[PDB]
């Protein structure tokens, strides 16, 4: 109860800002983890000993893959965190909750490969969920790991007050699905933009919930330079494995995924940061302001990779 968790002077300052690298001491990420569950919640969300067990449990499903691992959950909840904190007041103490649960849960027993490859290959769970298939298995791999013995974060709920938080986080990771990001930024810019955004309306919490997790998900466009750029190292490690794995199915692989298209790598990136990331925190910082330094991080990366094309770097 009087246990908090403190952080060393350079990360307790650091970990508050939005371009915060949590390190690669990867025994540290649970204490930080568990440090901005207490600011951004309170000490008494969750019984320490349930928290605990619950995030070892949640890190022991995350496989050893290049990107989609646990530094991935941990840094998507700690982006989470920082919007949390920005925005003191807006969000309800259930989403407080449901919301850092969501991220570190949303890529949990990811293999490293995309929803069109399992497709392909035909994975039984893409025959179990047509849609969303990963992001459906990452929401049931959630609720198992939380009806585990002693596992049970929200067992001081209501039943309704336990039906919403797992809705919120279902939607949450849901919203994870990047192919339903675009549909759902057109919306919510055109309702800020026709001035019907209503954060009374569940339907739009729903809507901008769901934009937070994209930009929480693609955060790594946010660091400073070096860490986005040593972080596409990462992706591309999947991408090009995934690449490989197509061209064993018999199928040429989009050039993202194909490593024999390297230099392509440069002009990729500005396509995703002009059609995905800039748009993303564009409506992210109208409907939240205080979200502008994720904007800001990201024109700074654009401009980074704009160098890189010029020979710059
Ligand atoms: C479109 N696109 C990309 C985008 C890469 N990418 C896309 C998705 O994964 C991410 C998730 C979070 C943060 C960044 C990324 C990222 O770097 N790289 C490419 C290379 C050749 C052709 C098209 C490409
Ligand atoms: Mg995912
Ligand atoms: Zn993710």
């Amino acid at each position: 109860g009087l246990m908090q968790f403190t952080l060393p002077v350079r990360l307790c300052k650091e970990i508050e800002l939005f371009h915060f690298d949590i390190g690669p001491f990867e025994n540290m990420w649970p204490g930080i983890f568990v440090y901005m569950v207490h600011r951004s919640c309170g000490t008494s969300c969750f019984e320490l000993e349930k928290l605990c067990r619950f995030i070892m449990s949640v890190k022991k499903n995350y496989r050893r893959v290049p990107y989609h691992n646990w530094k991935h959950a941990v840094t998507v909840a700690h982006c989470m965190y920082a919007i949390l904190q920005n925005n003191h007041t807006l969000f309800t103490d259930l989403e407080r909750k449901g919301l850092l649960i969501a991220c570190l849960c949303h890529d949990l027993d990811h293999r490293g490969f995309s929803n069109s490859y399992l497709q392909k290959f035909d994975h039984p769970l893409a025959a179990l969920y047509s849609t969303s298939t990963m992001e459906q298995h990452h929401f049931s791999q959630t609720v198992s790991i939380l009806q585990l013995e002693g596992h049970n974060i929200f067992s001081t709920l209501s039943s309704s007050e336990y039906e919403q938080v797992l809705e919120i986080i279902r939607k949450a990771i849901i919203a994870t699905d990047l192919a339903l990001y675009f549909g759902n930024r057109k919306q919510l810019e055109e309702m800020y933009q026709t001035g019907s955004l209503n954060l009374n309306n569940q339907s739009h919490r729903d809507r901008v919930i769901g934009l937070m997790m994209t930009a929480c998900d693609l955060c790594s466009v946010t660091k400073l330079w070096p860490v986005t750029k040593l972080t596409a190292n990462d992706i591309y490690a999947e991408f090009w494995a995934e690449g490989d794995e197509m061209k064993k199915l018999g199928i040429q692989p989009i050039p993202m995924m194909d490593r024999d298209k390297k230099d392509e790598v440069p002009q990729g990136q500005l396509g995703f940061y002009n059609a995905v990331a800039i748009p993303c925190y564009t409506t992210l910082t109208q409907i939240l302001p205080p979200t502008e330094p994720l904007l800001k991080a990201c024109r700074d990366n654009l401009s980074q990779w704009e160098k890189v094309i010029r020979g710059e770097e």
